[PDB]
């Protein structure tokens, strides 16, 4: 049962909009909206969206596996060894938010302060003492972006696994000699850094020039979560405010995906006339180029929606019905919708590129979609006795208690996969968890969970006190 | 009763090192060390210090008032109007961590997300609705460092007040016309930005070329907290680890100040031979140029301690007894003391330049000295009934309740001064508070509070859980 | 008769290597090597080449016209109006080295000091007084590279004409309103800058992703000058020194073009066995990325010559027979050939990117190929009486003499085309001419002209004296 | 007889303004204006000046020797060895425009292409073969500004000699060990780069914070050329155009120096009332910060001429009588004087910072003052038989002829000093000479030479032809 199986299972259920049905439904962890900072929904005048992994949630592990297969084929195509073709995507290995260390070829799971929680070289999980040889302070300077790449998006899951596959392959293949910073193949030296760059270039290529979009579109049921409650929620948002789309994707792909998401034999509710997807939006903007979008952005362009091509020149005209924009900036949206930042709830999955930046640069309110949560919550609740035991051990300590703390930490983490929970390793929170807490005002496995809260719900979080205030 | 009066009052008391006396003493809020993240003192092998406002705590309001007077005299000297001489420093106005908005000439108190808590133009406190004219989203992008300057150090307190004095003066002086972005004096236009730059340049000048150091040194009792417990604590640190000084100050000033701090007719304890200040340190480094010190730094130089001048050339030799370094980097210290980052507790008052950067760039453990806490804690405890009432009102709301929330917020904040508490405005935490929580592992009004904890105390903070984990 | 007609006519003649035949041949202007600075050929130990417009001289106007047609089709493909398809390339309009002013949409012919010699808006040639409205000092700051783009390569000839076509078209098409900085089409504004960027992007696209290479290769006789004397000269160079190729082109294209250039039923001389092109080179380097090549460059890679693909990794091995390199730097070449800069004569057509940079960054000796010279020399000699008259008029002046100076200047310049000579407008030298003089030690219409000078000829230029020395 | 002795000798003569007297006078090389590009004086509407070494020509070697002595004393003051005090300035060593190579501690005389003409390590002149060890191609990349500093100003003459003194001293002092890149003094290493930086900092300090200005002003007759013809020429300029001053110096120093330059008991001519220096200028601008002045510049300020201090704020008012500006940009001047670039003849000594930049960035006409020319011309004419012989030898060659070419080159060069002529070494022109030719439209030992040409003289230079045009 993947996280997308959980989401699609919930998507298949029709909305019971009886007020008591809603009240009962959103008590369950799975259908809840989680609150980091209080948010009065009555003050929200605009609802904004990203598309990929927000409105269009790609099914797991099928979509990662397709990305993986195409990336592999691209690398083989440019001259990587044929053995790569015998790799197969393994959803049990990667967790999102790992750091690739390009100097030593390791995947690292870190906390908010750069402290190492997990280190794997290929598929070899390196224990505490052996990590000190390369990381004397069990620490990395994560701002050293030439050396460290943080694999923070769901699109990075296939390359997270591929990097490990490649390091493993080259290490165990007799044709290469393993060196501290890469591999020697006679008079050729392949650094982990150049290998990483090839992978990164190949993923980019697959998305922008290769066949990933085409293969997705030719089998949308296989690859994309579909939920009849999507149109209903968007219609309800539009009754109390404005709705916009701001996506990095191009118009043609956006139109294919969105048409599929709205292709039901009815509109918002069963029995209603079907309406085109575009009618759900007061403003539609593609080719957004976030995160730059939240600063200077790029020039505002107009999409010719017949051809899918941009009209020539900068668009100087007003917001009108049926217009589709390309590029622009976050100010374009504010100014055309007559919104201030705090009037906007921006809904997306990119914890850095969208949520962090819209919050820091513009003061937008934020809703982070975390697809993996839909399954992480089942593990958290089913194995709560492991975490509870770990808590008790840390308490009792505060000798063989440490050994047992390590063992329980391991067993807990393995329930989530080889790289553990997205949010922690044992009692230590990940960088990703800290970023969610700091920059996502609200979060959930799906933004559909908003459907279960009344129009002007007050989402509440407790006031924060400093230690000397407590 | 200033914060420095509280600290000097505590400094006058001799240390009772009976273990039960210590236990009882550190229960009191005033003598406590506060914990943001757990820290096992047994793992600390090196103790590092800044000098200014850490070891050498300048008395308030006397030192701010001297800074202020000299800055004013410098501005008059370069052609500012004579009326500046009638300003007098007022400790009741400034709170540390305010933002000067150089576009509109306002002082702003902000939260961690750039939301406006307080806005004053000169001495006019601007209410919610009027702030929207200049700040439509009640928000500033604090990363816009060309526009916004954050007055985060205790050395910035005089200029915080001076900026307000100047805006007030120019606004109410008939010779000038008030404009949106500055003042017109016939064919001269003085922008708030250029005015700010003059102030900033003048403060710098007073410290580096003017008479501030000289006047401080000619009356150290007036200007500098002195505490016989300082040598005792440093001696105790040195029994379990190494001790170092890394200060931006030059050798001559450092020597004058440190000699005074250690000038008692005894060494660590009464009855012991007096020892020179330098004997308390395994490594002494001046001209550190933090924050750059925590990255590339500058070349390592050696101080000729007779002349106070640098020897010519880069120092390539070992750590030896009696050597004093200048410049270098944080790695110099680690490598010469044989320390990893997490072995080091770095003790300082600069929440950005030292504490934040040593934590993020190097993984050092951090102790933040917050001198104002020594008095903020007395206000917090004495007026706890106001905060408690505010908490109850926010709870009851969660109409005239809002009015009462505003009124109680005002009354609470005024107990701290016109710009309120360093740490909050009513129930909203400041940027400064959020930074302390995030980057200071431990904090206190004085690092002397460490004297009251046993050698290998385990400072404890509760594990953090995400909302979905709770 | 184009310049390439002259070159191909000379290419069809077999080499008469009798010493007196050579002596007589190189007296003629057409077969001469011109000398800016003295160069002792005996000191040259290595001969280096670019490919495009150096070894592979593309026939005119056929190749420009193909570039033009494909660029137009690309612009129409992305949404430019259908009318573009009625443009036809006109070799009489463009001269190389014009500056496009992206602010006002003008093509400018300038001297070395940025003084305006010619200004055309579309096809309207703007006279002295009207140019002052936009250029008050009849001057541009050519270092302002955001505003001014210098069209310095032979590959830029089609876009030089296209830019003028487009400005003309948009100006005279009633659907658009002409503005100072571009064109208004209702709610779309197309700046000359964005229009220029589209053109530049389209040219790039045609070369890198479109069909230009494919169409060239499918008709090499139509598009590429071929000369049996090429192998003979290269063989002679190789008898006295080393020979290398350093080209920005990729291996597959290089191999196609070079195979054609050497496809004769003989080797260096008639009667000799044919040898593969690669055997003429001690070192072959593709994907050079000049001008960066002359500084840091990129990592050295090895080409797999069977597949045309790069081997994976950085190449760490020695120079060996049959190896083909990709990327690297100018130091790679020096170090592998055991050459110092002044031992190298580098032969190319790119007056900036190759000749200027190899001279300034490395001190290489330089030979600039200027294909247009092959016809400019015929005009210069045939219309020498116009220049001579202009000289006499400038002398006589040093009233209606000025009028006559303008008229004769016009008539002279029109012999070369609408944008005049590459090297001057009347008595005023172009920027291009000044750059040739300053950075090309030797120059000619073709490097084949070296065949007519003995092995160790001393190319002589007179010593330069300052005015006070004269 | 120094160059300033020649200039002061010519300054002592009263102007004979009879037209035939002028005609005869300007035939002599010493009183001539030399022409690189033709310049019609009738088109000049504004005459602009720098002060230092243009209007105020500092006497040699006295002023260099004062600079030297103060720089030495500053270095000793910061801890350089006492032996420095035994150095004495030697005008026979330095020539202007040498390059200090900070890696190897050499002074280099180079041509326009970076080819080495002379290399000295301390006072050891390194011969051809030994220079190849450090300079394998007898070439430096002069754009590598971290490594190479070009000593292009007359203010750099003392440090040119001091650098050589220091390298010599450290090399021959047994306390230090000479290394490839500097000197070892036990556990201190002083790189040539750090030594160079100390020197450069000390020169700056002497000018800006030390006693150089004060000592100059207390003996202006000793230090500054004074010429009664200065006011006469400026008065004549003002009859046909506008006159301005744009100097990097501050107002107080400018006023002291200019008052001295105009302190005669008469105005422009004997018998006329004395007029203040400021009355000779339509616009006076100090604190210019050239070269930045020729781009964005700094804000325009107004000098309070009573106090010598800047008024507070940016000056927004018109040009008026008696106003003195500070900062600004070259556009300020153009706009306030109603001039286009080519209307301006800018007169200065800084071949880079003023002449080059005003020409390239703005298209100003340029007059370069080269004080040393006043004596270089006497050497050139007196030893013309050496140059003539060298010319004949280069011709005859074009064996022992080379030996004789080297010997004659040496003997010629030694007539100018140990570092030879500013303009050449034997038949090879220096970088400095090439820059003068390229960027100075006119040049002379003194701008006073303009007094000998009629109001609207046409300065003529021959048209330049390319080799293929000749
Ligand atoms: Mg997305
Ligand atoms: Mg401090
Ligand atoms: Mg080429
Ligand atoms: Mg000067």
């Amino acid at each position: 049962t993947s996280w997308s199986d959980r989401l699609q299972n919930a998507a298949d259920m029709p909305a019971n909009m009886d007020k008591h049905a809603l009240e009962k439904y959103r008590r369950e962890a799975y259908h809840r909206v989680f609150v980091n900072r209080s948010l009065a929904m009555e003050k929200i005048k605009c609802f904004g969206f990203d598309m990929d992994y927000t409105l269009a949630v790609y099914k797991s592990p099928e979509y990662e596996s397709l990305g993986f297969e195409l990336t592999v084929e691209r690398l083989v195509s440019i001259g990587y060894p044929q053995e790569l073709l015998s790799f197969a995507y393994d959803s049990t290995f990667p967790t999102r938010g790992l750091v690739f260390d390009t100097l030593y070829g390791n995947l690292l799971k870190v906390d908010a302060y750069g402290n190492l929680l997990v280190c794997a070289h290929g598929f070899n999980f390196i224990r505490g003492p052996e990590t000190r040889e390369q990381y004397p302070n069990k620490f990395i300077q994560r701002d050293d972006t030439e050396r460290f790449y943080i694999l923070n998006t769901l699109f990075n899951l296939p390359e997270t696994y591929l990097l490990a596959c490649l390091v493993d392959f080259f290490t165990n293949c007799p044709r290469y000699t393993s060196c501290e910073t890469g591999f020697k193949d006679g008079d050729l030296f392949m650094s982990y850094r150049s290998m990483f760059q090839d992978v990164r270039d190949a993923v980019d290529w697959v998305h922008y020039k290769g066949s990933l979009k085409e293969k997705t579109v030719e089998n949308l049921e296989k690859y994309v979560v579909k939920d009849g409650k999507l149109p209903l929620l968007l219609s309800r948002m539009k009754e109390v405010g404005k709705v916009f789309l701001a996506t990095n994707s191009d118009y043609k792909y956006t139109d294919k995906i969105m048409t599929y998401l709205f292709d039901f034999p009815h509109g918002p509710k069963p029995g209603s006339s079907h309406r085109p997807w575009q009618s759900y939006f007061d403003l539609i903007l593609v080719d957004a180029r976030k995160p730059l979008f939240f600063g200077e952005g790029t020039v505002l362009r107009q999409v010719d929606t017949k051809t899918g091509k941009l009209k020539i020149g900068t668009y100087t005209g007003p917001l009108q019905h049926g217009i589709v924009y390309s590029g622009g900036s976050s100010d374009t949206i504010c100014d055309l919708l007559g919104a201030k930042g705090k009037d906007i709830l921006y809904i997306g999955d990119h914890i850095f590129g969208d949520i962090l930046k819209s919050k820091k640069r513009q003061g937008w309110r934020t809703f982070l979609v975390i697809p993996e949560l839909a399954q992480e919550l089942h593990v958290w609740t089913d194995k709560s006795s492991l975490f509870e035991e770990l808590q008790s051990l840390d308490i009792f300590l505060a000798s063989s208690i440490q050994r047992r703390i390590k063992k329980v930490t391991h067993d807990m983490d393995m329930c989530y996969g080889m790289m553990g929970s997205l949010f922690r390793s044992g009692s230590r929170q990940t960088l990703f968890a800290s970023q969610v807490m700091r920059y996502a005002d609200l979060y959930a496995a799906s933004f559909i969970n908003l459907l279960y809260y009344p129009f002007s719900y007050l989402f509440r979080a407790a006031h924060v006190l400093m230690p000397h205030e407590s």
